[PDB]
């Protein structure tokens, strides 16, 4: 991967927005299967992802296009969606997370400059 | 109309409007005749193409967010409602990975 304008953004707007808000905690690492007791988890969501994963990516130069590490974002708030029942808090929890992130992607910088 | 609601329509609507696997979203989820008696319990705010497309062409839109709202809106509804290994959430996960590739190079400044 590379630096460009748009992860910059991604990194330093969008995900520290999103990680301080008071719903992310759940969000910050990967889903603890064992911890949490939910052993049909990983036979249910093949791809994990969570912030703490995204963000060490975004530090790392691991992505090479914006649109990597929102495909990213998206993986995770869908794994949510999937796996939780509908009346989870959980799951109004990634969808008010889901807005704010759609709302600062709509002002990131339009062409991807290294 | 701005800048972004037209990219939205022109780019992001026409690449998903036409693919393979639009067909199911092209109009509101007609819960009769797809026999599913619950779908309206589970989900509170239906969302299609369709809709999205007329008020795209109407300009209902104040802003750009407001419509992608709505497209997440409709595949969230698909994710929240499905079995997990229904093709369904196979066919909007495609859909909703091309929306995030266009959403992607929208123009950034939003100007009317
Ligand atoms: C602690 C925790 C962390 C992550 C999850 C989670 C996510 C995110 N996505 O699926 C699951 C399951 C669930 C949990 S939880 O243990 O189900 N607790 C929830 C109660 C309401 C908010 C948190
Ligand atoms: C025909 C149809 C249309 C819409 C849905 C749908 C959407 C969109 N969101 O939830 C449901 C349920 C489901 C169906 S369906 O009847 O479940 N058939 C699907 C199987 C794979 C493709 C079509």
């Amino acid at each position: 991967g590379r630096v460009t304008n748009q992860l910059q953004y991604l990194h330093k707007v969008v995900m520290k927005a999103l990680w301080k808000h008071q719903f992310a905690w759940p969000f910050r690492q990967p889903v603890d299967a064992v911890k949490l007791g939910l052993p049909d988890y990983h036979k249910i969501i093949k791809q994990p992802m969570d912030m703490g994963t995204i963000k060490r990516r975004l530090e790392n130069n691991y992505y090479w296009a914006a649109s990597e590490c929102m495909q990213d974002f998206n993986t995770m708030f869908t794994n949510c969606y999937i796996y939780n029942k509908p009346t989870d808090d959980i799951v109004l929890m990634a969808q008010t997370l889901e807005k704010i992130f759609l709302q600062k992607v709509a002002s990131m910088p339009q062409e991807e400059q290294e």
